[PDB]
């Protein structure tokens, strides 16, 4: 389904360290971040998304409209400028972040009662699975 609305709690996180390292997230931050639990809150109305990711210490918050390119500064993450675009490929939501890093972005989709998130950067892929809270 294309409906990704809800509050989603992480149950699995594969190669998170590899992905953070590919983004050059500093080693000391990685140590704190790597095994934190995550809650992902998605508000979706038509093309309009509001996405909030939360953990004990960190948050990543972003609003976008499907099909509308937006320039991003990746602030507390890796401090880079990218050109972001989120679109649908079937029922997979696909984000491409054009910039220095190759293959940078994510894909998000629903299967059953679960949300799947694939984060990509360089040659690294991180796969996360969430259950609806
Ligand atoms: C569509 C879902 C998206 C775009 C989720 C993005 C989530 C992040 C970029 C996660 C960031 C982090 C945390 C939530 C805490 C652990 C360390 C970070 C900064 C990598």
């Amino acid at each position: 389904t294309r409906d990704q609305n809800g509050t989603w709690e992480m149950e699995s996180n594969e190669n998170f360290e590899g992905w953070m390292k590919a983004l050059d997230i500093d080693f000391a931050t990685r140590k704190i971040a790597v095994r934190l639990t995550q809650t992902l809150v998605i508000d979706q109305d038509g093309d309009n998304f509001k996405v909030k990711t939360t953990s004990t210490f960190y948050n990543y918050d972003v609003d976008f409209t499907v099909g509308v390119e937006f320039d991003e500064y990746t602030k507390s993450l890796d401090n880079r400028h990218v050109k972001a675009l989120v679109t649908w490929e079937g029922d997979v939501l696909v984000c491409v972040q054009k910039g220095e890093k190759e293959n940078r972005g994510w894909k998000k989709w629903i299967e059953g009662d679960k949300l799947y998130l694939e984060l990509t950067c360089g040659d690294q892929v991180c796969r996360q699975v969430f259950k609806k809270k």
